């Protein structure tokens, strides 16, 4: 090696949602086992000007490698073509885009993988008969294209199955409280609502309650967040789809710190796992 400088790498993470906060908590985990390192953890607050302003300020700074969750698709291509011309190498976590292959390495998930679990399992409960609301996450995100698109495509394989109502909660769970209290509200009949993500389920759950309709009614989620292993539990939350929030923080920094150290990295991707009653016990065990 040519020197003996404390290495640095530039992390910025969307936002601390539910779901990432524990894939947060898992990079400063690892980050930990690297002293010779300095990590540089900056939230964007789900503002992409302010995301590309701390990837600047690493850029600036000349740090080892980089590592974004991206904000949105389309600034996460301005991105990359930035700290690809500073050549710095920029590890890609949790969220995907277009134009992610010019990334050095993407750590995640493939979304359409989990729509297709999910939306397979809500099915076989609904022995392929039924009215599907799709709860968009947050529109234009991949995961919400692709979750959405997988719902569909499974969908589209049954006769009897049909989507009567489609909106976004903005993977928030006060939004998909009021969402689905518009939705009853409607009369629209439904017999399954299929959530791009575990929290809009659970704020469904907490409508469906309080009109003593969700015995009625399957619901679906995904990620498998301590919250919806909990609302599986006692029964309310009838499908959920793992994905590994650990893992995903974990990965991305060692990967990092290799790429940070003059190695070639890879991708790692993480498989989604379909999560039902009968298996709930297996994954409270993963925190
Ligand atoms: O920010 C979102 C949110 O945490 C979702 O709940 C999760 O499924 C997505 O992977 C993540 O990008
Ligand atoms: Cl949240
Ligand atoms: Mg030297
Ligand atoms: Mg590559
Ligand atoms: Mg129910
Ligand atoms: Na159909």
């Amino acid at each position: 090696t040519g020197d003996s400088g404390q290495k640095v790498i530039g992390v910025s993470i969307s936002n601390l949602d539910e779901f990432l906060t524990y894939m947060q908590d898992a990079m400063k985990e690892e980050a930990a086992n690297y002293p010779d390192f300095e990590f540089i953890f900056s939230d964007a607050q789900n503002d992409s000007t302010q995301q590309m302003a701390q990837v600047e300020n690493f850029i600036s700074r000349n740090v080892d490698a980089i590592i974004v969750n991206p904000v949105d698709t389309t600034s996460a291509v301005d991105i990359v073509n930035m700290v690809n011309d500073a050549g710095i190498p920029i590890i890609i976590a949790n969220r995907t885009f277009d134009g992610v292959d010019q990334a050095t390495a993407f750590v995640g998930s493939e979304s359409i993988q989990s729509g297709l679990l999910q939306m397979e399992e809500v099915a076989k409960l609904l022995n392929n008969e039924g009215n599907i609301a799709i709860m968009d996450g947050e529109l234009g995100h991949e995961a919400q294209i692709m979750r959405t698109e997988g719902n569909k495509q499974i969908i589209e394989e049954h006769d009897g199955l049909e989507v009567v109502l489609q909106g976004t909660a903005k993977f928030d769970r006060s939004e998909g409280m009021r969402l689905m209290e518009n939705w009853l509200n409607s009369g629209t009949e439904i017999d399954a609502v299929v959530a791009n993500n575990d929290e809009m389920a659970l704020g469904a759950i907490l409508a469906l309650e309080a009109v003593g309709k969700l015995d009625d009614v399957i619901v679906a989620g995904i990620d498998a967040t301590p919250a919806a292993l909990e609302a599986m539990k006692e029964g309310k939350l009838d499908v959920t789809v793992f994905q590994d929030a650990k893992g995903q923080g974990a990965t991305s920094v060692k990967v990092a710190v290799q790429a940070a150290n003059g190695e070639d990295v890879e991708d790692a991707m993480i498989p989604y796992e379909l999560v039902t009653p009968e298996n709930v016990e297996e994954y409270e065990a993963k925190y």
